[PDB]
């Protein structure tokens, strides 16, 4: 697969529709969420594809290589940390990444896991506790999708 989608839902008002598409050894990610607070937003890749519970059956942030959390320029982060969305004052997110550790094919491939969106900032594994090297302190989901390969 050279191009992936994925809708964004949850039980509030937030809501989303991300494109992927590979470029080089690299994923280029857009797409926009509304509905969101003002502000920075944790946004990851997590493990599994499974939307029987909600965002909660996800399970954990996707993390093949068995490393502790940070952000998406950092050595040590999990293959799913993309950092932080940032909405505008009528709550609109506009997504612009391009990250070379996920990939839509072989072992490191997300097809088929789920993108989430968080209630509040990833602090990039720099908060100076525990929490932060594990989820960012990003608190609760707020919605999610399973990521399917495109046309
Ligand atoms: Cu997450
Ligand atoms: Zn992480």
């Amino acid at each position: 697969a050279t191009k992936a989608v994925c809708v964004l839902k949850g039980d509030g008002p937030v809501q989303g529709t991300i494109h992927f598409e590979a470029k080089g050894d690299t994923v280029v990610v857009t797409g926009s969420i509304t509905g969101l607070t003002e502000g920075d937003h944790g946004f990851h890749v997590h493990q599994f594809g499974d939307n029987t519970q909600g965002c909660t059956s996800a399970g954990p942030h996707f993390n093949p290589l068995s490393k502790k959390h940070g952000g998406p320029k950092d050595e040590e982060r999990h293959v799913g940390d993309l950092g932080n969305v940032t909405a505008d004052k009528n709550g609109v997110a506009i997504v612009d990444i391009v990250d070379p550790l996920i990939s839509l094919s072989g072992e490191y491939s997300i097809i088929g896991r789920t993108m989430v969106v968080h209630e509040k900032p990833d602090d990039l594994g720099r908060g100076g506790n525990e929490e932060s090297t594990k989820t960012g302190n990003a608190g609760s989901r707020l919605a999610c999708g399973v990521i399917g390969i495109a046309k």
